[PDB]
């Protein structure tokens, strides 16, 4: 599975996962599902902002600390949203507002639900998807067409049956804490 991982995703993406678990004292070389689920999260979250017109999307994750902040508090001055409690993952500038991405091995309305008393910051819309194809938005409002979301879960999808083909799945899909 570390391999599977390193093998499976860009080196950028593997590279943010591995500084993200040191951070908080955890071995990619051991906690390898959580190394995995990381990836996931960051591939989701790069390709949804490539999901729409050219400049519809800041990403916010995948960034630093201070530079997420930096891009946050600009956001808030110049459109007047309100700041959020937490760091979100992009902003939408069609919409006027932040989206938290939430990928998830359980399914998606006990995640949904999770994000929703997670963060509570009302006014950040939450966006699910699962390794099945589920996925849950928020008033149902699903942001991109359904072209980039199939994209999305199509992508999901592979990554589940190679991990299955290698016999990772199993753990994998059993490691998601509430
Ligand atoms: O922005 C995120 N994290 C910002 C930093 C942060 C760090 C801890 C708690 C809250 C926020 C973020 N995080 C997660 C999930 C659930 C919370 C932890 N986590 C991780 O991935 C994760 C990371 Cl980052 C580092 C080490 C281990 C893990 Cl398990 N899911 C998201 O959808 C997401 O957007
Ligand atoms: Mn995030
Ligand atoms: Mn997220
Ligand atoms: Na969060």
């Amino acid at each position: 599975m570390e391999d599977f991982v390193r093998q499976c995703f860009n080196p950028m993406i593997v590279e943010l996962a591995e500084k993200a678990m040191k951070e908080y004292g955890e071995d990619p070389k051991i906690e390898t599902n959580k190394f995995a689920a990381i990836c996931t999260h960051l591939e989701v979250c790069f390709m949804y902002s490539d999901g729409g017109s050219k400049h519809r999307f800041e990403i916010i994750e995948g960034r630093d600390r201070i530079m997420a902040w930096t891009v946050v508090n600009s956001i808030c001055n110049t459109t007047g949203v309100e700041k959020p409690k937490s760091l979100p993952d992009l902003y939408d500038y069609k919409e006027n507002r932040f989206i938290e991405i939430g990928v998830t091995r359980r399914e998606v309305h006990i995640y949904y639900l999770e994000k929703a008393n997670k963060i509570k910051s009302e006014k950040t819309h939450i966006h699910i998807f699962s390794f099945t194809g589920e996925e849950m938005a928020t008033k149902a409002d699903y942001t991109l067409d359904e072209e980039s979301r199939a994209r999305i879960k199509t992508r999901l999808f592979t990554i589940r049956q190679e991990m299955a083909s290698r016999s990772l799945w199993d753990s994998f899909r059993q490691s998601e804490r509430a």
